[PDB]
């Protein structure tokens, strides 16, 4: 089986990326959060994209502002409609749904899910975002 897919996080002149490929399991990462000019690496993912036919995207960059929720992401979404359209792919944007119900009837066991990481910033969110994918089996 073979589904190579992609995914983001970032925005306008922002790249900050994960790429994976449904060959092995694994994802690859996208280069730093920094494009030229406003232009993102279309070179370096299309290429990826494109020759190992894209069978999904995920795009997005997740930020908190205060630390809780944030509002201001309703651009980060539009812009997942705009690679979209570029290229014409199926992409999906991811949305923060970790932090959505106000009490705490779910993550009951304060030990689990655990994962080495201290704060890294290489483009680990979407990775994560890739690993968001993963869950939704598209």
């Amino acid at each position: 089986m073979s589904g190579t897919l992609l995914a983001f996080d970032f925005g306008t002149k922002s790249i900050g990326v994960a790429v994976g490929q449904r060959i092995t399991g694994t994802a690859r990462p996208l280069p730093a959060i920094k494009a030229q000019d406003g232009t993102p690496d279309w070179n370096i993912i299309e290429r990826l994209l494109k020759e190992w036919q894209p069978d999904e995207i995920i795009v997005g960059l997740p930020l908190n502002m205060d630390g809780t929720e944030q509002p201001l992401t309703a651009r980060a979404r539009k812009f997942a409609n705009r690679i979209h359209g570029r290229f014409g792919v199926e992409v999906k944007l991811h949305d923060e749904r970790l932090s959505t119900v106000e009490a705490r009837s779910g993550l009951f066991e304060q030990g689990g899910y655990r994962a080495l990481n201290k704060g890294k910033v290489d483009s680990a969110s979407a990775v994560i975002i890739l690993e968001s994918y993963f869950e939704q089996g598209y």
